[PDB]
């Protein structure tokens, strides 16, 4: 499947794509404002994620640091990124269907639209000003708005036992972005698409 990743933000982002134990395509790339990066994701990939990283420095070997979404200090991510990260999540070709969502379970850094470019399903978006409205206790100094599990490390926020409810903090994310997951047991906002669809991920879609 093809994913076209577009940075419509006025600032540079470093896109990342991983399935947790491996990079997807090249795994990461700088995207200046307006730039597009097209990647190919192998059919049947389960648990893939795409995210943006902000305020990065990398040397000529591809090693450095980002203030949001850092994946072990590499430009080309093989692992997932450090919160806060708005997440585009997908599993492809699962008994003939693709499944996509946006998640704020690991916080929010950059607004996002995640839409199919082929027919048969709808897209999802989280584009509100979550960082500007972020509760003081969740604000991340490097930028972004952390989830409550990352900050407080309780069984209720992290849903450790598989039983948890919504919280004041999850409701904050859900109010601003109803179509993204706000906690582990949120009513699913997953979209079902035809198997082998193609997609666009747009950072700052309203910019």
């Amino acid at each position: 499947a093809t994913f076209e990743i577009v940075n419509r933000c006025s600032y540079t982002v470093w896109a990342a794509a991983s399935k947790g134990d491996a990079a997807l395509d090249a795994g990461g790339r700088q995207l200046n404002s307006g730039e597009s990066w097209t990647i190919n994701v192998e059919p049947g990939t389960k648990g893939g994620k795409i995210w943006a990283r902000t305020d990065c420095y990398f040397d000529d070997s591809g090693s450095g640091i980002c203030k949001t979404g850092d994946c072990g200090g590499l430009l080309r991510c093989k692992r997932f990124g450090r919160p806060p990260t708005t997440l585009a999540e997908f599993s492809l070709n699962q008994y003939g269907k693709d499944y996509i969502d946006i998640s704020n379970i690991k916080g929010f850094n950059v607004p996002m639209d995640f839409s199919p470019t082929t027919r048969g399903c709808r897209g999802v978006r989280c584009a509100a000003d979550i960082v500007g409205q972020c509760p003081a206790k969740l604000k991340a100094p490097g930028g972004g708005c952390n989830d409550a599990c990352t900050v407080f490390q309780t069984s209720e926020y992290c849903c450790t036992t598989g039983k948890c409810g919504p919280t004041e903090y999850s409701r904050f994310f859900k109010r601003l972005c109803p179509d993204a997951f706000s906690y582990v047991l949120d009513k699913p906002t997953t979209v079902t698409c035809p198997g082998s669809s193609n997609y666009r991920v747009t950072f700052c879609p309203t910019a």
